[PDB]
């Protein structure tokens, strides 16, 4: 079931358990401390969307189209050229976007140089540490990345709709749809989604497992198994 | 202690906290699905014996020996050549059987050529993501993989007696007795295994830490620490 | 808040949940076992300073300086050259020590000439899996090291003061004061310690967010998020 | 079998899934997008032998020996000369030098080299501490060095070229270019893979990229 947190988030991004990091309605940036006592330290800066990795990588954008990447130094924040509404970060190594207009577009590794647009429309998107990546476009039609696996068409459609979606690792995928119903992934892509008790707007799907969520009312929740 | 999750299952292997699954005396394979209030999730097939691995690799065998790796799409498993009794994978790259002859076999990366025999007799194998690979034969006799750490015998004897063995990482092996007895490696080879209390037929021991088992009656149980 | 363990300890090093030792006062030497009705299994040696590594690496130090690494088989430990006073292991490939005069050595991977000296003066040092390394100064100065990142001072001087340190990784740094509070980073290196209530004189942090801890009286903690 | 991917490198280094490099004949760089229809950028400099870490670590040297670390905002040049290098992760990265001798990297940009004992012409570096490498005559080796040996234990068979991702991920290529990977079997230890390669990178997570005499690019479809 979801253990309540304090606190009031409207997104955030879950790489494990200890990097975990949200933006409130105010654009305020969070991130979680490990004790649920005090929960959240206040980042500086101003973001809309954040995505936060399992080795540590953080990128974020903020109302303007901004994006910025977290430095792990005094200066905070450095800013990478171009434009995106949602960001999703799996590693270092797998950052993903999807602009304003829902075009696709891949970090390069290269700050001078930093996308490449992939192919397809999206509205939110999710990306792992082991390469996995799911997207949602605004019907809530949902797509699992083919385009580095030989795939001309680069995305196969899942059954299902969702608004929101996270996917820290192969294995840990879950999303939401436009009415708050949480789902997560069988591994069946015939039988893809196991609705799961709750109601959230945003979700962070950890590549150790972890999952974090938020709902419509700014309410944070983490996911507990045992 | 364990906690009891429901269902019923003959065999099961985890991987990590999120790659977990296991077959029931049916022959019918489930996929652990985080929630242990819904925990278990149908997947298309027939399987004996499954190993599934923290990095999303899941290998299984039939009772006609048949050898499968699922392919996470909607064709769910793809026959491997050859024929096997017993399977773990720790990982796409150290994915381990034993065949109904005692006989041992790793598994080579090539589908078109998948086997190569490692000397020995085994009856249960237990591959981990490391690389780590521990074995028991049918009087119960343990074994550590030596055969690429220069050792031309292939195999360390560890004092005990186990009937089934399982080893995500090198810090997290256990296996049961005969009498379902359930031990867990101390990492002194001298004072190798420290009991512990519950019963179980077949176990589970994930790279993170995770631990799984089933018992005779075919209840299953996850390991608590906290 | 913290979980009490049983036994007594007066120094601990944790790397994951399934690799965490700790020695006494009397420098018995206690692997963790994953339960917490039997915690600690005694591994033959002495040992005054263990680090223990999420790969399963454990490196210690004795009374008079002498060096170990954990072979992981019947001989149990094998002296390295060298002198040394504290010690931390993130992984095979990252292993730091402090010698008895705070010079600070690094593990070369050459047991036939396995240390160079990098510039600073330290008490004690935390080495994470990722390259993460951070340490304090007698006076309780923190530092963390740059020095393979181009910076030709090799530390950046973060603020605040701390007696003991550990950072399994970039996101699980933590530490105590010589008053015995406790702090974990906040990852604002302008913010960067929050207070944790508890009461300890060393700390282990691991890679996958495990932490343990020991009080002045040998008294024995792991955290708990849950 | 081997799926070809577009363009043409002449050597290449795969650290994992996402983190794929290469240079071609002319040593402009390249890393690997994502994306098999539009599959390289070219990054700004110039290098012959490059290698990727999982954790996204990137080293190179340059025809002229000079070495280089890739910074992620574009090179640093670290003192020394080297002509191989091969980076698993941050803190296990190799190389030689053009006569031969065996350099592994101090974590001290301002000491940044130690020489370990021996000769080799190639070296793969995995993630977890995994180092094996070739000599001129093509004989094969995996360190032991830092595992009580006092440094290299010798593997049968005969490589031109080696990677190794992890433990369990080793390949190389003969001089004849056959493609072989680790059994994990010291004594039987190569088992040979369909194809024809001069250049392979192998990755902690299984990935194998490669490339043939020709420049040809072929990623592993296990
Ligand atoms: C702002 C610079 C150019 O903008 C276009 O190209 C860039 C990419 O080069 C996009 O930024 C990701 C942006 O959203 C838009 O599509
Ligand atoms: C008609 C096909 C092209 O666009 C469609 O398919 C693509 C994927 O092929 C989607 O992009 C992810 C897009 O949102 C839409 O559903
Ligand atoms: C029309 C059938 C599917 O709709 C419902 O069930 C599916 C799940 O089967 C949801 O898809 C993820 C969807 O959002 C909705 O809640
Ligand atoms: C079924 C094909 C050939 O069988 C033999 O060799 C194969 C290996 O090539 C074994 O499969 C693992 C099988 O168990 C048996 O020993
Ligand atoms: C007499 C030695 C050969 O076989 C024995 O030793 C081998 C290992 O050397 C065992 O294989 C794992 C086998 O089960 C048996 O115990
Ligand atoms: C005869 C002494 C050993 O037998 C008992 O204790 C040992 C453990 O010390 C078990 O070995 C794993 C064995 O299965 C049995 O339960
Ligand atoms: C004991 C051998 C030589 O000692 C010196 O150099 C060595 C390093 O070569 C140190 O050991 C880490 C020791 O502490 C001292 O500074
Ligand atoms: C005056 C500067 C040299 O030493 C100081 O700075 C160095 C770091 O530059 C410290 O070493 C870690 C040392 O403890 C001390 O605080
Ligand atoms: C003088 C101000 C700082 O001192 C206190 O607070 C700081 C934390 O802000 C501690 O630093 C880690 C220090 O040890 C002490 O407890
Ligand atoms: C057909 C395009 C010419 O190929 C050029 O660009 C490609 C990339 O588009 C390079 O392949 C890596 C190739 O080496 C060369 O520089
Ligand atoms: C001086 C700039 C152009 O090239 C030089 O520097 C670049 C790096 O800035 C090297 O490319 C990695 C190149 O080999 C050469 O040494
Ligand atoms: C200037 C020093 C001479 O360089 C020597 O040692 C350096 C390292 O100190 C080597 O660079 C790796 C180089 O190849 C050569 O063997
Ligand atoms: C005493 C032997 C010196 O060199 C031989 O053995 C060493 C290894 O001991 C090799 O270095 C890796 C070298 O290439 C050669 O084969
Ligand atoms: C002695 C056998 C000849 O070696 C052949 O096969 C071996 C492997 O058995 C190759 O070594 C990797 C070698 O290059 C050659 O092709
Ligand atoms: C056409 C089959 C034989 O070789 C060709 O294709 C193979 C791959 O199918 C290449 O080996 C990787 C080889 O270099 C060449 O380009
Ligand atoms: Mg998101
Ligand atoms: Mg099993
Ligand atoms: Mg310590
Ligand atoms: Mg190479």
């Amino acid at each position: 079931p979801w253990k309540g947190i304090s606190g009031s988030l409207s997104r955030i991004s879950a790489g494990s358990v200890t990097n975990v990091w949200g933006v409130n309605a105010a654009n305020n940036i969070y991130r979680y401390t490990g004790d649920d006592a005090k929960p959240w330290v206040q980042i500086p800066g101003a973001l809309t969307d954040i995505g936060a990795a399992a080795d540590g990588t953080v990128w974020g954008v903020n109302a303007a189209g901004n994006i910025y990447r977290y430095v792990w130094d005094s200066n905070h924040w450095t800013q990478i050229k171009g434009a995106l509404k949602r960001i999703s970060a799996g590693s270092r190594t797998n950052v993903w976007g999807v602009n304003a207009g829902g075009a696709i577009y891949r970090y390069t590794g290269d700050d001078a140089n930093p996308w490449v647009q992939i192919p397809g429309v999206l509205s939110d998107i999710g990306a792992g540490a082991d390469g996995t990546v799911w997207g949602v476009n605004a019907a809530g039609e949902i797509y699992r990345y083919t385009g580095d696996q030989g795939d001309p068409n680069h995305w196969v459609k899942i059954p299902g709709a969702l608004s929101a979606i996270s996917a820290g690792i192969k294995t840990n995928v879950w999303g939401v749809n436009s009415a708050n119903n949480i789902y997560t992934s069988t591994g069946d892509d015939k039988n893809p989604w196991l609705g799961i008790g709750g109601s959230l707007v945003d979700i962070g799907a950890g590549t150790d497992g972890v999952v974090w969520g938020v709902n419509a009312g700014g309410g944070i929740y983490r996911w507990i198994r045992d």
